[PDB]
């Protein structure tokens, strides 16, 4: 209901993510990353609210599915592909609500026990 945004081009690309929610609904295709994986905010443009994705295959009728790994949406040994794909989430979350610019790195003794 709420969220969009419109920023995750980034360099490269390699290829892209063709799924659909609905089975009656066609596979909208939107831009993922270079190494494969796909933005979350990209997720979001046609798929909000939804927290995670699942994999619907009619000719391989296994049970794959989508993983998710700090928002951004990891692809198979297979590929995205133009299967189906069931959303996963009660309605929204969010739980984000902190956007700033900072860097706090430091370096680290070693530590050793037993």
């Amino acid at each position: 209901m709420a969220g969009s945004h419109h920023h995750h081009h980034h360099g490269s690309m390699s290829e892209y993510i063709r799924v659909t929610e609905d089975e009656n609904d066609e596979p909208i295709e939107i831009p993922s990353e270079d190494d494969g994986t796909v933005l979350l905010s990209t997720v979001t443009a046609q798929f909000p609210g939804a927290c995670g994705l699942r994999y619907r295959n009619p000719v391989s009728q296994c049970m794959r599915g989508v993983r998710l790994v700090e928002g951004i949406l990891h692809a198979p040994d297979a590929g995205w592909g133009n299967l189906v794909y069931v959303v996963n989430y009660p309605k929204d979350n969010k739980r984000k609500m902190d956007e700033t610019d900072a860097s706090s790195a430091v370096k680290v003794k070693r530590a050793v026990q037993k």
